[PDB]
């Protein structure tokens, strides 16, 4: 074992690798959403940029797991990054509903990791998750829910004008 | 009696305490409106912030009555702050209608205090009310009426797009 | 249930509402202390301002619970804010003793919430309490104890000069 | 009658002259207090300066009545300025007690003027009194009461150290 390794269970090391992969998968989904909203036949550029930003965020959170792994004396083991579940994302509402689900999936995986770290009496891992991931996740889930509520209010999916307006007012100008 | 007390009727002292309480009650109502518009299933953040600002305003106006009481040599006597009448506030129109009523209630209480101060020949109290409260109240009532007129124009309660637009254009960006 | 809700027990939601109320109650107590020290027959203005500051602090901490509730997909439910237990607060020593008790009461309620969150396996709630409340509480309790020790040293309640000096040196000039 | 005169009762004109005189009398009292605290055998220089400031304040308020008189088309009629009631003022407590009485005397005269202006249906005079005099008077009376309370707390008249400390901490350094 690594000369730095202390209080780091094999199960947690493996779960960190899995979480790394899931963050990369989430990044890739968001990248697909970006490309969809950039299409000439979709053309919601602020929406697209929102998803691009989130893709980069998730990639950063993957990298933070790699650094963590090494700091603890675990070993990074990479797996294929699965393509997103869809090739096209319907409209802003459908995309945001998918983003909500994705965020909740990532959140559940983080909560499960936290429970494993608790059961293996690893406070450093618990703190890392709490300090670097769990709050930012609650905030992302809240913001996407807020957005879904507004898209419904605006009459999505039918109300194109509502869709247009969301891109102008709800997401930052890009 | 207090060494500072001069020309300060017991009835006015008690009415000041009641007015203190009513301002605290109004503050609390507005806080409830803030929390409602912050809900993920409501999600009108500029509306929410409007109500938060008004809550803080009313709390400041309560504090000013406490300072006044003491300046005159009266004694602050606090009562429970009653919870708001509703737990949920429907939509922006219903909330603004409730705010209009609340403001008119506060205004009537201020006008009644003014009439008591007049009848007890207390010009200092009359000036305080005129200089610190009555105009700001007229302005708040006007602005909320203006808002109701615009919400109706926008098609509330049915027209969600209208609601969305009000939050973007009528209330300050928060 | 709310579309954002994940890993948020009904018991914790209700306990958050109760904690909201307790922070509002604590705010109101401190406001009463402010008004007492502002009286012409008390006239310890730096003491008064200390308590005013703490009132505003507690009101901010209530607001943070409202935001938290909504972020988790819980629902803010407000109750009456009970008036303080006393109308008058004796002197600086008695007031600080009451403040110590109040802070310890708030602290116990936060610790009980933390234990509930632990038992319901809610790390986000645990982190929120630890990061936003528990340390600031330890520091407030320490500072008030320090103050009690100094008030005793200064000869309170009998030694008026000691009281006068505490207001000049121990609390910030306001 | 003066070409500017409109809605200005002879009784109010005369009462303004009397009020002018009373402000000059109050100024002169405060000047006497200044000189007393400046004595080598009294030697409370911040106390002395407090009273000097108040003397100048009262002289300014006299001048404002002269300007008012002329603005309304009344005629300034001056009378002797009576010397203060005492030649020596005991100590800081006795002086502040005398100042409280003086301020309350001036306040009663202003309130009586206000009642005369009301009965003669002179809103301009009423506003002048409310806007320029009545609030500043409430504040002066409060501050002097606060001071008396602190002087008692400090053990006046017996406690010389208490007196010394009041001059250092309660009144501005001069
Ligand atoms: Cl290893
Ligand atoms: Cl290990
Ligand atoms: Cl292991
Ligand atoms: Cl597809
Ligand atoms: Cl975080
Ligand atoms: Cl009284
Ligand atoms: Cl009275
Ligand atoms: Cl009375
Ligand atoms: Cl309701
Ligand atoms: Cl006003
Ligand atoms: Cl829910
Ligand atoms: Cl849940
Ligand atoms: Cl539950
Ligand atoms: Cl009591
Ligand atoms: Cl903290
Ligand atoms: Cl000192
Ligand atoms: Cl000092
Ligand atoms: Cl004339
Ligand atoms: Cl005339
Ligand atoms: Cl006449
Ligand atoms: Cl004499
Ligand atoms: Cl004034
Ligand atoms: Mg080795
Ligand atoms: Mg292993
Ligand atoms: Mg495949
Ligand atoms: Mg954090
Ligand atoms: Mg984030
Ligand atoms: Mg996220
Ligand atoms: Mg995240
Ligand atoms: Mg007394
Ligand atoms: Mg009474
Ligand atoms: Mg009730
Ligand atoms: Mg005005
Ligand atoms: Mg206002
Ligand atoms: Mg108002
Ligand atoms: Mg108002
Ligand atoms: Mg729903
Ligand atoms: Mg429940
Ligand atoms: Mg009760
Ligand atoms: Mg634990
Ligand atoms: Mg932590
Ligand atoms: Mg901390
Ligand atoms: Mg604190
Ligand atoms: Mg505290
Ligand atoms: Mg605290
Ligand atoms: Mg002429
Ligand atoms: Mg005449
Ligand atoms: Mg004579
Ligand atoms: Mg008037
Ligand atoms: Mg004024
Ligand atoms: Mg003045
Ligand atoms: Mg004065
Ligand atoms: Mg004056």
């Amino acid at each position: 074992v690594s000369q730095v390794r202390q209080n780091y269970h094999s199960d947690c090391e493996a779960a960190v690798n899995r979480m790394l992969n899931l963050e990369l998968y989430a990044s890739y989904t968001y990248s697909s959403m970006y490309a969809f909203f950039d299409r000439d036949d979709v053309a919601l550029h602020n929406v697209a940029e929102f998803f691009k930003e989130h893709s980069h965020e998730e990639r950063e959170h993957a990298e933070k797991f790699m650094k963590y792994q090494n700091k603890r004396g675990g070993r990074v083991v990479l797996q294929d990054i699965k393509k997103p579940e869809r090739d096209e994302w319907g409209n802003t509402l459908e995309a945001m509903q998918a983003a909500l689900q994705l965020e909740k999936t990532v959140n559940q995986a983080l909560l499960d990791l936290h429970k494993l770290a608790t059961d293996k009496v690893d406070p450093h891992l618990c703190d890392f998750l709490e300090s670097e991931y769990l709050e930012e996740q609650v905030k992302d889930i809240k913001r996407i829910g807020d957005f879904i509520t507004n898209l419904k209010r605006l009459g999505l999916p039918e109300n194109g004008m509502g869709e247009y307006l969301f891109d102008k007012h709800s997401v930052k100008e890009s």
